[PDB]
This record gives structure tokens, sequence and C-alpha cells, in this order.
């Protein structure tokens, strides 16, 4: 229920659509809040399908992890979320690196495991877990930020099938499009990666897995190779400065074996304990 005339554009914030920020100020004079704006470029017919779909899925969310939904915006249906002001994680950590400490990335890794724990008890799969769809609220609080791959789990079965983002994505989602709580605990576990390479640009997944790939594979040959990497137990290596009790988290995140793989609550409790030993 906002009003697009009210909408005041300040700036843009990034890109299956845009992200504006915007002052809402319905009475015309100069007040009111900075909000994000989310819309489609473009809206195909079944884009706005699925657009609507993150729209109930966001208003369905109230967790202290995740963004808030505000409202919604007809004039070109737009999606109004609070606004988060030191933007994504990974360029947080990029920017401010200097005054992160591991004890601060571990406090970050247990909050995205709480909001995954919270999105689990909703059946609700993200598909998407990365840095870059992560918000910063301030120094001491994330947010799960974008829900735009999310999906619901049908009510009989604990699986979901459906430019991927493929260096985040588990084997049996690569090979048989299969999605569950289990795989978003293998991108998960490449969150934490990410968060421990702090964002170094040739330490990103793409990079390495290109590497470790070979530079020369192009186009669709690259997945293929990635799958076959993968089965054959190639691993992202160790960050520098990585401590092994975290490293083996990763690892067990990445077991090719989806029941073997932690849940969330096993992750959050362990994080959360090695935390305080530090
Ligand atoms: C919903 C929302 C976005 C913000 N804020 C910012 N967003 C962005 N980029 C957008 C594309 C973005 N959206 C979601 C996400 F997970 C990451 N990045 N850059 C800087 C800021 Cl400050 N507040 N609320």
């Amino acid at each position: 229920q906002f009003e697009e005339r009210h909408l005041k554009f300040l700036q843009q914030l990034g890109k299956f659509g845009s992200v504006e920020m915007c002052r809402y100020d319905p009475l015309q004079d100069n007040t009111g809040e900075v909000v994000a704006v989310k819309k489609l470029q473009h809206s195909t017919e079944e884009h706005l399908r699925d657009f609507e779909r993150e729209i109930e899925i966001l208003k369905s969310l109230q967790h202290d992890n995740i963004v808030k939904y505000k409202g919604v915006c007809y004039s070109n249906l737009k999606l109004i979320m609070e606004y988060l002001p030191y933007g994504s994680l990974r360029d947080y950590l990029q920017a401010h690196a200097e005054r992160i400490d591991h004890i601060k990335l571990l406090q970050y890794t247990s909050q995205i495991c709480k909001g995954m724990e919270y999105l689990g008890t909703k059946r609700y799969i993200h598909r998407d877990l990365a840095t870059r769809n992560i918000l910063v609220e301030n120094e001491n609080r994330v947010k799960i930020g974008d829900f735009g791959l999310t999906k619901v789990l049908p009510q009989d079965k604990e699986y979901y099938k459906v430019e991927s983002p493929i260096f985040w994505y588990a084997p049996e989602s690569l090979t048989e499009s299969k999605f569950s709580v289990a795989s978003d605990v293998w991108s998960f576990g490449v969150v934490l990666y990410e968060l421990f390479t702090y964002i170094e640009k040739s330490k990103s997944p793409p990079a390495e897995f290109m590497r470790m790939i070979g530079n020369d594979k192009q186009g669709q040959m690259i997945v293929f190779h990635l799958i076959e990497l993968l089965k054959n137990n190639g691993r992202l290596p160790r960050p520098d400065g990585c401590p092994d009790e975290i490293y083996m988290i990763m690892t067990e995140c990445w077991n090719n074996n989806v029941n073997q793989r932690p849940s969330f609550r096993d992750l959050a409790l362990r994080v959360d304990q090695i935390r305080d030993n530090m």
C-alpha cells in the first residue's frame, strides 16, 4: 500500500531486476524514511508470477537475520523493503577487512546460520546463499537480503526440482537440479569459505574452481568439468589463516552424500562454541 508518486528516487543500488534507494515521502514535505525498492526489468509473464511468490515468501518471514518486508507498490509491481545501510556483506567485508577479525566473521556466520535454520522451519529452500546476498545492518548484525530464487518444498518430498551460480551449487543440484536444506548447507559451506578469504579476488570460488579445472575451459564444458571435479572429491582449498576446526566445517558441508551433511542447528552450535574458545 505504497503510492508510486510518493517514492522519491535517491540512487541505484544494483542489478532479474534492479534495486533502488528511495525516500517514501507521503506528505510531500521533506521527511520520511529511506527504503529499498526492487522491481523487474522488462517483466515476462513467468517472471511476474515468480516475483509475486518472492513477495509472499518475504512477507511470511519475521526473523532478526532476514531483511524486513514493508509493502508493495503498483503503478509494475514494486517490492518495498527496509533499507540496510552498510550494503552487501561481500562489499562490506572488502571495504572494512582491516577492522573485521575472525571472531567477527564467526558472529556473521552464526547469524546467517540462525536465519537459515528459521527458513528450514518454513520448508523454504534459498538456492542462492552467497555473501553477495547477505546485507549488513550494522557492525554487529547481518541479514539474509534477497529471496529471488527461493522455493517452497512440496508437501510430500524433502527436495525440489527446478545462468545459475554454479560454483555455489551442490553436485546433485548440478546433475539433477535437485534443491534441499542439504544443498543450502553445501552453499553455506561456500559462504563460510568466502568469509575467511575476506573476498581476496583471486580466492573467490569462481577463480579457484576455474584454475582447478583449467582456465582454458570455456562456455558449457565448465559445468561438466566441475561435476567431474566434485565427484572426484576436488574441493576449494583452506583459506590462508582459516583455522583447522573451521575448514573441517566447510569440508563437512561439502559432502557428496546429502544425508551426511550437517544441519543448520548443528552448524550454529559448533560455530558459537568455536567463537567462545577464541
Ligand atoms: C533490500 C535492500 C538492499 C539494501 N541496501 C543495499 N543494497 C545494495 N544492493 C542490492 C542490490 C542488494 N540487495 C540485496 C542484497 F542481499 C544485496 N544487495 N547495495 C547497497 C545497499 Cl546499502 N537495503 N535493503
